[PDB]
């Protein structure tokens, strides 16, 4: 929280493919 | 959220392809 | 809240796809 | 709230295709 | 479209606590 | 489309506590 | 699409917890 | 697509704990 970036797909130069599924860090669920 | 900068699909250039499905960073649910 | 710049999509140049599902940074739910 | 760009689909140039569902970032709800 | 019923938090007794985001079936974007 | 139920949290008795996020089925993006 | 019931977190009684995240089945994304 | 029946978290009697992540069936992505 203090500093975060979070950058994806960025800068891409040229052919790029992907694809994310899923993915959690951190966070509470379920209290 | 002192500091968080959230960029997605910046400054491409040519051809990118991509996806994102999900994906939970922190957060607090069911309390 | 302090400093965000929060940018999607922003700066591109030539052809660029992709989508975005979902997708929760913080935020409080259900207290 | 402090400060906040808040920037999508801008400055694009040539041919861009994208789509943003749901995406909750901070804020409350129920309480 | 023949027949849909798209019922959600009906019927429900006591507690009950949840939430939905996102979430999309079917349906034709970016042609 | 011939035959959809699509139901969540219904008929729901006691204490009951989840969420769902993203989850995509079928659909078309991005042609 | 002919025959579909979709049902989540029905008929449920007495106490019950859980979370989904992401799952995808079927769908055409990027073409 | 024929037929599908898609159930989660249904008929639950009593205390019942769990998560789904990820998880994909089929489908086609970045063609």
């Amino acid at each position: 929280v203090h500093h975060q970036k979070l950058v994806f797909f960025a800068e891409d130069v040229g052919s790029n493919k992907g694809a994310i599924i899923g993915l959690m860090v951190g966070g509470v669920v379920i209290a």
